[PDB]
């Protein structure tokens, strides 16, 4: 279905599509989400138009998978995912990214945590991730510009693709493994609270079409 309501969600078959316009207050405009199909993955698209709040994210329209029982990062064997998307619009200042929160407390709220892991498959405009660049890193056979910094008490790591990656296939476990082995990330004690994919827009007008998205925890 379709909806532009601030907190609309469409759930089914282990997937949830959310408008999640948490930053609508920061500007003028709208955001709508359309869930086409949630069978064997999520096919959907987000449409929006925003002005004002130059560097304030207006929302994170996204698709995510249900996680019945939280497990530690190290205990998980693989977190495979595939994504086929495209962005159209004008003066697009936004990204396309996976978003995952982890915390030592397995019952932690799922929209935040000790850490936030982002994987930006796309980056439009002069927008910037939380923190500062830590340089280039290789994960899953692809190069990424890694960003790190605090957003309050929470630590945020953002792996930003160096070219828009519209057809992606990877294992999120590779990213956690990188942090565990290079940043002292406590993979043994951190639980994966969420596994999401969507777009954080700032200004402009755009439509993120997600022809296909799959994600799972094994
Ligand atoms: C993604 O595509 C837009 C539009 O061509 C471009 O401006 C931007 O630099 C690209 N981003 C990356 C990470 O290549």
């Amino acid at each position: 279905q379709t909806s532009c309501d601030q907190w609309a969600t469409f759930t089914g078959n282990g997937y949830t599509v959310s408008n999640n316009l948490w930053g609508a207050s920061a500007g003028s405009g709208f955001g709508c989400v359309t869930a086409v199909s949630l069978s064997g993955g999520a096919s959907w698209h987000a449409d929006w138009q925003w002005s004002g709040g130059q560097n304030n994210v207006k929302s994170y329209q996204n698709s995510q998978i249900a996680i019945p029982q939280k497990r530690t990062v190290n205990s998980i064997s693989s977190m495979p995912t595939t994504a086929s998307w495209s962005y159209s619009g004008s003066n697009i200042r936004a990204n396309v990214a996976y978003d995952l929160f982890t915390a030592a407390n397995p019952n932690h709220v799922t929209y935040s945590g000790d850490y936030e892991l982002m994987i930006w498959l796309g980056k439009y405009g002069d927008i910037g991730p939380i923190g500062s660049s830590q340089g280039t890193v290789n994960v899953g056979g692809q190069s990424w510009t890694l960003y790190y910094g605090y957003n309050g008490a929470m630590q945020v790591y953002s792996f930003v693709a160096q070219t828009n990656t519209t057809n992606y296939s990877g294992d999120v476990k590779n990213f956690f493994n990188y942090l565990r082995d290079n940043k002292g990330y406590n993979a043994a004690g951190q639980y994966v609270l969420s596994y999401q994919f969507g777009t954080e827009p700032f200004t402009g007008s755009g439509t993120l079409n997600v022809a296909s998205w799959t994600a799972s925890i094994n």
